[PDB]
């Protein structure tokens, strides 16, 4: 019956659950729905109840429970209680049995057969993996985990899927945490599921398997900004028996050397979406300047630096040459001739385009996507704007109009400015580039914005109280120069008296200098902190950046990737040498 008497009395009124009668004889009508209006309130089972009690006693009374019922007119839906509340989907008794520690809860509810393939969602604020090896995997149950893929008649895969395409491997690392109790478990957890992994099945690996969007855990750890599990992978050296399929083997170990063989699974030639691209571009996390200082990384990343540098001072010298060749066409502007001055012109508009095209094509392949929409691309929309400003000016030149000038020369102003992007090549200046952009943001156009504000409401008032024939130019000219320091002040003459005059220029004074000293020690406070380490990362940061950049070629296609590895031997396997040398002293 529906009555909460009857089930309270079973379940919690008294331990005597063995009423004789319940549904026996006579109730095998139940057929179609045995569920909802029959069982449970509105989306639970008696199932459920009876596995949520603590006492092992009572546990022991579920089999007695489910004796004979499971093999009576009952149908099909024996212990599979999906949810049909489309909240908490498909979360059957065997998901809650598996939440308990308790061992023989588990082993009885397999043991009669039921589905251990069913997914926890059908698409909370806990995700697991939605599927019970991966929760029993999740919840640190090695007797669980143990008992459920081997042992019964029907096991389950290691390799199976998830709503997202997920594996248990994949949602080790999902709910991968940097605090160390929770990343020394989830590596103790994930080293013995791949060693497990070799016994149940060595003939397929468990890493090659992608996501619905194409990613493998070791490209998931490093798009979410996981760094202790990517460090884990990235250094693998587990031996022994299951010494093959390894990340970190050494060669020899002749004294303090101990140059060893590292894989590469993250190499930008001959494989699409590496690590290196992730971790550069299709990352956001806080620490990915932190994941770019790793060992296996950093001798990578310079053994292509300095095989690709001339290609930087290359293009810096043709750009100063651009450069010097702007300046002096623009400083030789009559308002020889049709000899250096058509020739500039021409130079100007052909090296306007390229910069134009370079940089349309440079962002119709890389930013098709936010780009954080704060940093790391300032100068990438510089060099557009001083480009598209140039074109635009040369242009307008046929057409005789007056506003030619001012376009050349602020492209010009711009293209001067721009030549800072090149300060990251053998000049070290990493100590700006920790103060070259935490000191514009959130600093100078925030506090700016006020001193304007204020400067914009004290000229009108100072036009107001008073020959000034501009409300906005002629007593803001006068009164920007107090900030400079060539602001007049006098007791002028007695048409108005004066005296509010003066001290409406005595409070900007004050208060544009209060303004100062605030902004001052607004920067000032960033400067005693951030100063242990939190540099030299962002700036190897931004010279691989600048090295995946390069390799992809010009405007144009005269450059193409080459191997960085060889076939070296398996052992029973494209590495590259490291040639560790640490003084251990042991």
């Amino acid at each position: 019956f529906d009555r909460d008497r009857l089930f309270s009395v079973v379940s919690r009124g008294v331990p005597e659950e063995l009423t004789g009668l319940l549904e026996y004889l006579r109730w095998n009508s139940k057929y179609l729905t045995d569920s909802a209006y029959t069982e449970g309130s509105t989306g639970k089972t008696c199932l459920m109840k009876a596995v949520l009690n603590l006492q092992d006693g009572v546990n022991a009374c579920i089999m007695p429970l489910l004796q004979i019922d499971k093999d009576s007119g009952n149908p099909k839906p024996l212990v599979n209680a999906q949810c049909i509340d489309e909240f908490y989907q498909g979360h059957s008794a065997l998901h809650i049995a598996i939440e308990k520690r308790s061992l023989q809860c588990v082993k009885l509810l397999v043991e009669n057969g039921a589905d251990v393939h069913l997914r926890a969602c059908g698409r909370t604020c806990f995700y697991f993996g939605e599927l019970p090896l991966s929760l029993a995997a999740c919840t640190k149950q090695w007797d669980v985990v143990t008992y459920l893929l081997e042992n019964p008649h029907q096991p389950a895969s290691l390799e199976a899927t998830d709503s997202l395409g997920n594996t248990v491997l994949h949602a080790l690392v999902m709910i991968a945490d940097n605090s160390p109790e929770n990343s020394a478990l989830v590596i103790h957890m994930y080293d013995g599921l791949l060693q497990m992994g070799a016994r149940l099945c060595p003939t397929v690996q468990l890493e090659e398997i992608s996501n619905h969007q194409g990613l493998t855990p070791l490209k998931l750890a490093a798009k979410e900004g996981k760094i202790e599990i990517f460090r884990h992978i990235l250094q693998r050296e587990f031996s022994g028996p299951y010494q093959p399929l390894s990340r970190k083997f050494t060669e020899w170990c002749y004294g303090p050397v101990r140059v060893s063989l590292y894989d590469l699974s993250s190499v930008d030639s001959w494989e699409k979406n590496s690590v290196l691209e992730i971790i550069a571009f299709h990352c956001k996390s806080p620490n990915r300047h932190r994941m770019v200082v790793l060992e296996p990384l950093n001798k990578l990343l310079q053994e292509k630096w300095d095989r690709l540098v001339s290609r930087f001072f290359f293009n810096f010298a043709c750009y100063l040459v651009y450069m010097f060749i702007f300046t002096v066409v623009a400083y030789h502007q009559p308002s020889f001739g049709e000899s250096m001055l058509l020739l500039g012109h021409i130079l100007i508009l052909l090296g306007g385009i390229y910069l134009l095209l370079g940089q349309l094509w440079y962002f119709w392949r890389r930013r098709l996507f936010i780009w954080i929409s704060f940093m790391d691309s300032y100068f990438e929309i510089l060099f557009l704007l001083q480009a598209l400003l140039t074109v635009l000016s040369q242009v307008l030149r046929f057409m005789e109009t007056e506003w030619y000038l001012p376009l050349l020369v602020l492209s010009l102003v711009l293209g001067w400015l721009n030549l800072l992007y090149y300060t990251r090549g053998f000049q070290h200046t990493g100590i700006y580039s920790v103060m070259i952009q935490k000191v514009i943001l959130r600093d100078l156009l925030r506090f700016l914005l006020v001193y304007l504000v204020f400067l914009f409401g004290f000229a009108v008032a100072l036009v107001s109280l008073s020959a000034p024939y501009r409300s906005i130019l002629d007593a803001s000219l006068e009164l920007f120069k107090f900030t400079i320091g060539m602001g007049e002040l006098a007791f002028q003459e007695q048409l108005r008296f004066r005296g509010v005059v003066l001290l409406l220029l005595l409070a900007y004074v004050l208060l544009t200098y209060v303004l100062l000293l605030n902004m001052l020690i607004a920067l000032m406070s960033e400067t005693v902190n951030h100063v242990a380490d939190n540099s030299w990362s962002i700036w190897k940061l931004q010279k691989a950046i600048s090295v995946l950049e390069m390799e992809n070629g010009y405007w144009w296609c005269r450059r193409k990737k080459h191997r960085e590895g060889r076939l070296l031997k398996v052992g029973t396997r494209w590495c590259f040498r490291v040639e560790e040398v640490n003084w251990a002293a042991w």
